[PDB]
């Protein structure tokens, strides 16, 4: 943990502190070193030119190598810093002269250091690989980038993870070093480098897209971009898509995109090379698949409610001596739902209903371990409490209807609430209408917003109210006085006061006391007047600020469905995307143009 | 007051007027001092080289000062301004010239002004200290405070309040002026001047920190930090905390940073060297010290309300031959509440209630006097509406205990009472979670600031309508017409009618006066049409205004509720801030690093 790096970072100062070596080092004198004329270790991996490069000392440096040959060429011990180049601290810093002089006793330059501090993790801040030629092209030392490949450093490699440099270049914050180096190392590779995949296996291409470089995806697709005639204002330009539509992989660059936990890889979808093909495929033939099965589910869940509605019956059998006995209906045995001839529709509605909770679960089964877990239950663009309420739903249809074949008492408790939530499951498919698009992203931005403090701060107050209400009216009959009889129901009906459904408990025939009055007179303007007021408002302010993000998660979640609904259903049906090449010549490369105007 | 400062500048200009003296001094004429060629004062203390140098006549200040040698070294009379030099005046006006002239003379350059309007005071506006040197070194006079240093005029001096020249270069809204005389009067000092205290008794480095000068505070620390390794883009500093974290005195820094009236102080801890060791502070050892604290009090306070819950009951004993009287149980006596096996854990739980407010009553005693009255019932940021409804709701229930112990009738009036108290008593705890954060900071803001003024607005209005309908309902019989029987009941119906909980009084099988109709179709639309949907929407407009100021507030009370409860609990369980240097050699100087990346 972070009690680690202060501690090495304390003792390699004593370190530096003791020993009249390193510290002169530090000083960078004259009079030192030739009057002390090597190989010990710091506090955990530091010999004499670590600290002179560190500290940027080039007479220091030049004396020390020319005193010891072999010290430059010396790595460190590894236990926090695995291997430690010298060339590899001094590339961050930069210095001509010094990595001359270091390349002219000739270091490794092909070495490799994973350090505890280097290593793509939210401890560290850099991620710069395990590479001088990395470090170097990450820096943009670019006097100095060719001066290390001269001697050949392995322009391909891997490295910790086993990702590469040109991914190391893009997983960066942007700068012209960046796209310069970018260019450069494109130009000096001389299928072998653009084709490499890594340990977590991705194209360079998919791994700017997943992480959301923009700038240096457009400058990878403009090097694959041929353009046709330019008539004055228009233009009528070419994209490859090989890249952007794998169709025969496990993770498609489209289907990859839109999956991350990053809250940037969204906004890469208004660029143009994928936007115009989203659109196409959305205007085609994305709605008139969605709203048909959309229709088909509303079929099927209107006539799961009209078969639920008719419940079988059996009149009451024990009597009701005691006045609070309103029981009136019972479940009948399993042998009279066959009986009557106008229930074997009926039954057949409970089969269907039964066959379709069977068949969306055996639909989400496998959907459940294509991405992650939090990937699937929690990104609001792909719908995840849509997914946790329809696979609950399915559940528990199949406990209720597990339960009326054993023919057990009382089965109403899982059949109300698998209703109502087979019938909210309806709210996934608002997002193939452009007005209700909107309002539901705001709703699932909104509970999990506001509404859970809001639920938070009322339960205490809600609580404390309730109790105090209950005292001061446990001395009162209950026979005229309705309300707060005991005490969860006093709990409810304090929770109807708060929200305002249900009148003040008043009866004007007799008195009722005065503590009563002054603390539903104090109940009335800490609830009513002000809470449910400053809520309201409340929202109001937070859908002044968030009414910007909600038509980026909407394009957001409507490329995800494209995309989804795309790989689910099977290739007989959805087209082959663009057009071909072989009738054209250029050969088996799926093409796609836009008519622009600049 | 402030009608003394106009008679007494009126009455000096009329003495300036009628001699001829000062009036050809502010003249600044040739032919006159020479034609009338002294010790006299002006109405309040003024010689005659006091207005020439505050009107700017050099020539009048050399005639004067070379025909009496001894006029330069006198002192004014002392009834509004004390002392008066005329150095102390000259330099305001800063002519080197002029303090030339005067130095030649040689005059008291450790001389003491300690006047009337000359006080750190909201009367006056300026706060300049006693002495020429605060004076030039607080107006900027670079060229001026070397000539007056020169004649060493006592670098280390106190006055009225006896602060120093340094705290009065910092309490003083900043310009370049103000850095580069802290620089200058730091070089100047050759532990003597860093460390000496004030008859408020404070450092520098904390009188910095309480009036919230954050520039100079980060230009005194900047003397203070060491850098260690600076590889490229990360920066790996260090910050001495010897002055942050006394962890000896009576008041730290960080516990009196957060307890001024000024409404500036909070901006201080979003800088870097105190804003680091609060956040390690707060996500290590913060909240699972709150948490479970906080847990623990739910615990009591539910057990509490579970004990106050069962209370004992008599039945009735006499009758009710009377139709309002609804009285069906009553307290018994002291007797009978060890009489039942099923109440002596009842028992147990009123002596864990009691001692629990004997316990937070003894915590909270010395927490009255620590800082001001009006510091600790006030400030937002320390709790002052929790504390008093705390301390309240102890009171109370010790109250209401010895009633119960003394055996005396109608006990559930301080009970109810105590017992909301206490449970809206958990609305305390909201600071140690993200969400429930600035909400009760915006309910806590929202009550003082417009609750206030809609019940005061409300009053009125209310107090009217209820007598208008009650005057318009006595000529009605009250058993049909339930509402409006009595005043009382009048005025709470109307005050429910406002708040629209209750519907409106009608019967539908007789007639109502018409004036009745009338009077209330006015008040429909005069409450709860227009005043509460205006209440909404000011509310939600003083929340578009003060959504920025909730943040830095819950900034500034988390930090205030870690330093209170570091304060609180012995040493025993707490650790020690920080690193200790003894195992480095620095010596016996706590340190802390920082990974910055520029
Ligand atoms: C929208 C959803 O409808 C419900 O209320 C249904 C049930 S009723 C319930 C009753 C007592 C205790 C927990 C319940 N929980 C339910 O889910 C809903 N809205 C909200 S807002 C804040 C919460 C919350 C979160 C964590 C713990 C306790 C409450 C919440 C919630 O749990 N559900
Ligand atoms: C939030 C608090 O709950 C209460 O109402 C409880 C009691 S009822 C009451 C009845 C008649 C007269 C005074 C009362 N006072 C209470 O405190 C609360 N909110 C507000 S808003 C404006 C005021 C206010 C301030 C000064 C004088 C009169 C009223 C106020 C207040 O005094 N208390």
């Amino acid at each position: 943990w972070e009690q680690y790096r202060d501690r090495v970072n304390m003792l390699q100062q004593e370190r530096i502190r003791d020993s009249p070596l390193l510290q002169a080092a530090k000083e960078n004198d004259l009079r030192l070193l030739k009057i002390l004329l090597f190989q010990q270790r710091g506090a955990v991996g530091e010999t004499a030119l670590h600290v002179a490069a560190l500290y940027d000392n080039l007479e220091a440096a030049t004396l020390l190598m020319e005193a010891a040959p072999e010290l430059a060429k010396e790595p460190a011990l590894c236990e926090p810093f695995v291997g430690q180049t010298a060339l590899h601290i001094a590339v961050m810093n930069q210095n001509l002269n010094l990595v001359r002089a270091l390349l002219a006793r000739g270091a490794s330059v092909s070495a490799r250091a994973t350090g505890a501090a280097f290593r793509r993790s939210p401890h560290n801040l850099i991620y710069y690989g395990e590479h001088p030629l990395s470090f170097a092209a990450c820096v943009g030392s670019e006097e100095i980038v060719r001066l290390l490949i001269e001697h050949g450093a392995d322009i391909r490699a891997q490295d910790s993870l086993g990702n590469t440099v040109l991914h190391i270049l893009i997983l960066q914050p942007n700068k012209t070093f960046a796209c310069q180096m970018y260019n450069l190392l494109l130009s000096y590779d001389e299928q072998s480098l653009e084709l490499v995949p890594n340990h977590q296996g991705l194209t360079p291409f998919k791994l700017a897209g997943v992480e959301g470089n923009t700038v240096m995806f457009q400058h990878l697709m403009q090097k694959r971009k041929h353009v046709q005639w330019t008539c004055g204002p228009l233009t009528s330009t070419l994209y490859d898509l090989t890249e952007i539509d794998s169709w025969g992989e496990e993770l498609s660059f489209l289907e990859l995109v839109v999956s991350s936990k990053k809250r940037e890889a969204r906004q890469i979808l208004e660029q143009t090379p994928v936007k115009e093909l989203v659109s196409f495929k959305w205007k085609k033939y994305g709605r008139p698949y969605f709203c048909v099965l959309a229709s088909l589910y509303i079929l099927y869940m209107i006539c799961f409610t009209t078969c639920c509605i008719y419940r079988p019956l059996k009149l009451r059998d024990d009597n009701r001596t005691d006045p609070r006995d309103i029981t009136i209906l019972q479940q009948k045995l399993l042998q009279e739902a066959y009986v009557t001839h106008q229930d074997n529709i009926r039954l057949v509605g409970e089969l269907v209903t039964v066959t379709g909770a069977v068949i969306i679960l055996l639909l989400e089964i496998p959907d459940i371990f294509r991405v992650g877990a939090s990937r699937y239950f929690g990104q609001t663009i792909l719908g995840g409490p849509f997914h946790v309420i329809i696979i609950t739903y399915a559940s528990l249809v199949l406990l209720t209807m597990v339960m009326r074949l054993t023919n057990m008492n009382g089965e109403v408790v899982p059949l109300s609430f698998a209703l109502v939530l087979g019938w909210c499951s309806v709210m996934y498919f608002a997002r193939g209408f452009q007005m209700l698009g909107p309002f539901t992203i705001m709703i699932q931005k909104m509970i999990f917003g506001d509404l859970m403090r809001f639920c938070w701060l009322m339960a205490v107050v809600i609580l404390g109210f309730a109790s105090a209400f209950h005292i001061t009216f446990q001395t009162e009959d209950p026979n005229n006085l309705g309300e707060f009889s005991d005490y969860p129901t006093a709990l409810f009906s304090t929770f109807e006061l708060f929200l305002t459904i249900i009148d003040g408990p008043a009866n004007y025939s007799v008195d009722l006391p005065f503590m009563y009055c002054i603390t539903y007179a104090a109940f009335a303007i800490i609830a009513t007047l002000l809470m449910l007021n400053l809520f309201i408002a409340m929202m109001g302010d937070t859908h002044w600020r968030v009414a910007q993000e909600r038509d980026e998660l909407w394009r957001a979640q409507v490329v995800a469905t494209t995309v989804m609904l795309e790989r689910k259903m099977p290739r007989f049906l959805w087209p082959r995307s663009g057009i071909c090449g072989y009738e054209y010549g250029l050969g088996d490369r799926w093409f796609l143009r836009v008519e622009n105007h600049h």
